[PDB]
């Protein structure tokens, strides 16, 4: 079959294709989050830009997985992409809670693939995830946790005021 | 009569002169809004500057219509300009609600003139409006809608605080 | 009432609002003059540009009066703006004669307001007019008088030739 | 037949080829006008340069139509090009009157093609004409009308003097 | 309901959401085409880069439609995204034939939406498509047709040689 | 009659007008060749650009002849321009064979005019042709002969391959 494939299990090849679908799903979810915060009746520019940056970051992760699939001699297989879980995303707090749930699901999928690679004695796969995915995910989840705490402290008795101030003074706008 | 006029109906010529009056009326309304927010007992610099920019934008639209009237060989005719609807404009929220009502009236006048041009098979007129007016109006109304939503979220129990913060952190001052 | 108003009579406040209307009327008159000289059957670019510059200058005078009204703690009040006295403005000579009549009417209104300020012992008002209006008006009327004399000397037996040459060789075009 | 053609009627394809012939005819007419004003017994450099620029502008319009024909998958077909209507073009006034007649004939051909495209529900064709032809034609006809008025005012009793002055002081020489 | 929506039908709003799904489907198809040509057993870098550029171009079209949806006050609604029609894309000729079929399907969807906008007297929608989509699509389909002709002429008796040469000497690499 | 004409025969004047028609015919032929190679079903960019450059070169020759006609005091007379000999131009080899036939016809017309000028003892005419036409024509015909030989050597058993390679590796594109 493949002229280059070496030490690359069918189990890892399949799991990489599944992980691509999870990252593209996440990218699509962040595209929906971004456009919700762009609505004229939501209108939180910094929140919109935060989620569009994450849509691009998740697409880049999918792209890197697909490049690696070909580098190892596996076959990229694309499946249908389910639409995001919601059409409307509530407050910035609701959205950032949904985002951290989504990132922890990606992080668990990364850890599960690392464990499969470990079991299959596939050190290139394990290094690839460690070098391009695990720390990026830990750093993003820490950032989201920091944002959740600041959003929560700003709710008070004046939720609209707090949501405005967080978008203006923490998030980047423009 | 005219050495240059071609495919330019008397109906469109008249409607263009009426639209100039509507844009000059709008410009005058925004000059009044700007000077109200400059009062020492109102004193919202970013709101003042927002409305002065719109006074200049509406004057530029009138100027472009008048230039086009002459380019087509119609006769610019000026009528009396009514004063604005109010002498005092209330809160930033009141003013931005009046502004969006005014812009939707200009937008409907643009759409009505486009429909007349369509009926008269006047593609230069229809292109002129599409290229210099329709999208500028859609973008401005979207901006005003974004501002209305942010102003509304800041009212809370503390209207003065919200009105200050919106002027400081969204509007341009510096 | 006003937290800042000091030595600012109701008579001056009202007269300033009237003077704003006169300057905006003058600006509108110069916008009409400019577009008449832009017609394809008139086509005197330097004359068109001369009058558009004066439309902007008169608007700036209105703007400065309105800023001063607020600086003194008076209330800017806008009234309807009458359309210009003519729809068609004849020759460059006819137009420049109408312009000098209009400027002498503005100059008399300035002198009348200065005399009211003098009577009311309002030195800020009298200084404001002296510093931003009286000499600008004297200089403009002198310029118009210079232009009238040159236009008149060029009529001769060959009015079209003279009107072309004045526009080409005295007025600014591109 | 064509691998790219989509929504492109045979009626529009044929009309585009006819319009190319009209623009090339116009270009040839302006080449003849330019060389007439270059004669040592006519010798009006600014008039010569005005018409050579229009010869190049009309050729560019033909070129853009031909490029569009291929972009849509139609077949460019060239026909014989008739010589211009005159061998000698009289005065600058005669020439500019012939030019405005020629431009209004091109403008009507543009409007007729736009109406055909409209009837055929061909929005690419209608946009192409609006974006590259209709406003360029309106602006050129306005310019020619401005020039006709200035040429006419300079005839007076001294036609040679006026024709010299217009060439020297309005037209570009280098 | 919407504070900004004006002249924006539910029919157009729905059709825009469907068109977004078609553009995202097309983007996903081009991502699959790109990674197929990146395989070590296909290895045509210029073909890979051609299709990745188109994946980004189709995503940008989806993004612009979604921005416009919000500008008009409609609600962006995302649906499931079907996977591409093939897992393996054959030769460069097979792939470029599939690409032109896909682009003509997008072009027909654009023309159908333009016709709906026309019927609904929605000139902003019709201008938006003309200005950002119709000519981009005509130009891309012309490019693909040019490439199909060059690929076809290179097949000869030596298909591998021709496929190499086209990738090396026409497409951008590295 | 002419104030400048000296040593300029009616025979040369007429022959110059005929030669202008031949150069404009040649320019039109090259415009048709260029647009044929721009077709999506021909698609040879370097061949398209080669022939468009020659269309411009032939127009420049016509322009120089017309300038010279006026410099000598002859009268430029334009005649109808026949359409090119073909609507479709076959292969690059067919087109380059037609081009060399066309250039040798122009070269013979140049040599015939030089011989007339010689017979009429018109050294300015003979120098003009030698300095701006004869060597340009010899150099172009040599270039076309070089191209014909390279095109012919590339036909082999694989005409499509050869036609691609010649366009890619000899002609200017991208
Ligand atoms: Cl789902
Ligand atoms: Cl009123
Ligand atoms: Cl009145
Ligand atoms: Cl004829
Ligand atoms: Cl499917
Ligand atoms: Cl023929």
């Amino acid at each position: 079959s493949s002229q280059i494939r070496q030490n690359y299990s069918t189990e890892v090849e399949a799991a990489v294709n599944r992980l691509v679908n999870l990252y593209l799903r996440a990218s699509y979810t962040y595209l929906s989050l971004g456009f919700y915060f762009d609505r004229d009746d939501v209108a939180l520019e910094g929140v919109c830009h935060f989620f569009f940056e994450l849509a691009f970051e998740k697409f880049e992760g999918a792209f890197r997985l697909l490049k690696m699939q070909n580098q190892r001699g596996g076959r990229a297989l694309f499946q249908d992409l389910q639409k995001p879980s919601q059409d409307e995303w509530g407050t910035t707090l609701d959205a950032m809670k949904a985002a951290i749930v989504l990132e922890k699901s990606l992080n668990q999928a990364l850890l599960d693939l690392h464990a499969l690679g470990s079991a299959q004695a596939d050190p290139h796969l394990c290094d690839f995830l460690e070098s391009h995915f695990l720390d990026e995910e830990v750093k993003l989840i820490k950032k989201m946790g920091d944002h959740l705490t600041n959003i929560q402290r700003l709710v008070g008795s004046q939720a609209g005021l707090g949501e405005y101030l967080f978008e203006r003074l923490t998030l980047k706008h423009d």
